[PDB]
């Protein structure tokens, strides 16, 4: 395994000229969850992203766009980002010799997201305004400097993240009937679908229903109006206007699906639902797809005895902070003996 | 499934359940730009990509599924590291008890559903009544000293001989407990019986305030920012001298700053974040290369033992690069980022 330029090249818009750039990204890991599957009466899987080299399915997307600016001539790339798209975009420059300048919302992005992008060699800016802000100032900028934005507006990002679909397809053996993910930015949702219909166009598999869940203080694509103040403690899809939302409302069309939402309580309860039952750890905004499928298992919207791939988008170790916060330890001091302490079990 | 993809090297019988969290086939990942400046062929085996985000998952899965074909319904350790974190997911997958025992992070280890129980002693103390509780109980050890986790560990230098295509001629590893080293080596020592691979130099590097190996010496209070191998007496101790002893290699120290150091290096240069302790193996590489014990034109692997988001403190607390706080308006940014 080489990396997603080299693997689906056939699907890219790569030429012989394209830099053969690659921190071994894809090829994650489709992980069945028997013990959910069988509380829940249907058939669960989960796309663990966290396992990409900077811990999130941002690699995907990053290592095309990295690539296609260099290709292009840029020795610079800027993103806003929550935090994976910075570490993304920082660990990909570092590797391309390029130089990274990220804008982050202060104190709104993970604590390790932020020791990736200081680790990486970013040269970061925190704003006091949120990613929404960043967002805009970076597009702005990005259209009066010799600086290349990396952000999912640009195309190459979205090429590189459909490729996440094949797998699931490869792994599955099928397509699934549900592919439920969570929604910030809304590329994701978007380029999912559109490695789904591509796969079925070249190799006849079936197309999911996608199944997209914003957190519920930043679900713009709901209540179907601009967020000016999102918030959720999931602050990887803290993100309330989405530069896909167009793209990802068209998914959910296409493709028989949905985007829906889910609370924090609920994102922080499938959150350890899974860590707990199946020893799968990602952070609170990936396992919106977790609580996404939970709550439309209930409703009926997803239908006992569905093959369903939930997208787990990053890395429980990305956020240490929330996981030291609902896991209040005050362990029992016992006395140093067997019986004490196997009594006390 | 690491158990499924080498059950030929590893005890497993019919019995054994298929647990699994995915570990294991973790990129081996060419450096070329660190590669050009020092002189060789330089691989990284990232194991911060296994399900905890440690190396430790080798072991985890194997003696796990162990104690689960005995009809162990509980998992018991004492430990406060990673090994927590491993024991504690595999636990739960297995759909075990996981109780962590520790003298007065373990938020991962909590996460994944431990119970973690606090003694009045020091860590010794924790390890000994662990190990009677074990022995007399429906409850199984995987502390160090639990060899199905050197078996697991092992399947680390089968991937790398079928990564590379051919055994490389270094192996580097941090050193903390010295099982890794002594996994890696007889991994190449079976699939060199078994597949006709080289036998590489195993190359271990401990810290410098921990090194009990290298010094002769059990050092009673060891220390060093790397957590991952502050390990004042390595309980695989004699096992890892004779693998550096078989394989024509060498158990070396390096420094903190030598440590954080090349921590900084393989982050700016190469994009790839390994946690503190991790960077030790490439630190003694950076050494090993100039004072010619690695000849230039080498093949070598260095072990990235754990994942960087293990340890986002020191990330933070060593680096110069700070984040600038700027007004949200885009041109005060424009002139900044000329500035
Ligand atoms: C862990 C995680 N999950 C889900 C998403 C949302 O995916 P989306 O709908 O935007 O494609 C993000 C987005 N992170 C971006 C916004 C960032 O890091 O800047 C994320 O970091
Ligand atoms: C446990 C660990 C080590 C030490 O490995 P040993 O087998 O004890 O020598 C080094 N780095 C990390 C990240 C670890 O978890």
């Amino acid at each position: 395994w080489k990396g997603l330029i080299h693997q689906y090249k056939e699907f890219l818009p790569v030429t012989d000229q394209t830099p053969a750039l690659t921190l071994h990204e894809g090829n994650t890991p489709l992980i069945h969850l028997p013990k959910l599957s069988e509380q829940l009466g249907i058939e669960l899987h989960v796309k663990t992203e966290g396992v990409n080299p900077t811990g999130s399915f941002k690699d995907r997307g990053m290592v095309m766009a990295v690539a296609k600016a260099k290709e292009e001539g840029n020795d610079t790339i800027m993103c806003a980002s929550t935090g994976n798209t910075s570490a993304a975009a920082a660990a990909y420059a570092a590797r391309a010799n390029m130089k990274c300048i990220v804008i982050i919302p202060n104190g709104k992005i993970a604590f390790g997201k932020l020791a990736q992008a200081v680790m990486y060699g970013a040269e970061i800016i925190a704003i006091d305004g949120n990613f929404d802000d960043a967002l805009k100032i970076v597009r702005s900028i990005c259209e009066k400097s010799p600086i290349a934005l990396v952000n999912s507006v640009n195309p190459y990002r979205l090429e590189g993240q459909k490729t996440a679909a094949f797998e699931v397809c490869e792994q599955l053996g099928e397509a699934p009937d549900v592919l439920a993910i969570p929604v910030g930015n809304a590329g994701n949702i978007s380029a999912y679908w559109k490695g789904f219909k591509e796969y079925h166009e070249k190799n006849g598999t079936s197309l999911p229903k996608m199944r997209g869940f914003e957190a519920e203080g930043s679900a713009a694509i709901v209540r179907n109006e601009v967020i000016e103040n999102p918030e959720t403690i999931a602050t990887a899809i803290r993100i309330g206007n989405p530069a896909s939302w167009d793209k990802a409302v068209k998914a959910a069309e296409e493709s028989n699906g949905k985007i829906d939402e889910v609370t924090d309580d609920e994102i922080l309860h499938a959150y350890q639902l899974i860590a707990r039952e199946e020893g799968v750890f990602a952070e609170p905004g990936s396992c919106a797809s977790i609580a996404g499928v939970l709550k439309q298992v209930k409703s009926g919207e997803i239908p006992k005895g569905s093959k369903v791939v939930a997208v787990l988008t990053g890395n429980g170790l990305k956020d240490p902070n929330t996981a030291v916060d609902i896991s209040e330890i005050k362990p029992v001091t016992l006395p140093t003996n067997e019986d004490s302490i196997l009594e006390y079990v």
